[PDB]
């Protein structure tokens, strides 16, 4: 394999037709991403065999309570999302990893993310009207993998590095 990286947590507007494969180990908030117009999107991180409970993130700079629950040995990785700065966030998607690898690429008008549980977690999408203008926070290393090379980057997130 050839894996472009390790890159440390940073802020920045990822090219189109990249993934962002970031390497999550703490259970916090993983990477967020917005373009400020109509995506906000925040994936969070939930340790194994976690009972339903309320727990604090910090997301965008605004801090939310958002209820959560793990009864799984894998770990759980929330995608909320909103298209409207005044809205709140949804529990929009759920990926349930034993692998702790998250992703997010920018492509063909739209964004995707991983969800299902591994190994045979698959991509799906948010749509936009603005999709060059998302920037992306990371919160642990990251990889860059292109889209041509998807399958790749689908192997990493089911069975790891």
């Amino acid at each position: 394999m050839v894996l472009d990286g390790p890159y440390q947590p940073v802020a920045f507007k990822p090219p189109n037709d990249y993934w962002i494969l970031v390497n999550s180990n703490s259970n916090g908030v993983v990477l967020e991403g917005t373009n400020n117009t109509d995506v906000w999107v925040a994936i969070i991180s939930i340790e194994p065999n976690v009972n339903s409970e309320s727990r604090q993130y910090s997301l965008f700079g605004v801090n939310k309570q958002i209820t959560v629950v793990n009864t799984s040995n894998k770990w759980k990785f929330m995608e909320m999302f909103r298209n409207n700065s005044n809205a709140e966030f949804q529990h929009k998607r759920t990926l349930t990893s034993s692998t702790k690898l998250v992703g997010i690429l920018k492509h063909g008008g739209r964004l995707w993310t991983y969800h299902g549980e591994t190994p045979n977690a698959t991509t799906d999408y948010s749509t936009t009207s603005n999709l060059n203008e998302i920037s992306v926070t990371t919160y642990a290393e990251f990889y860059i993998i292109p889209r041509s090379q998807e399958s790749k980057c689908t192997e990493y997130i089911n069975t790891g590095l």
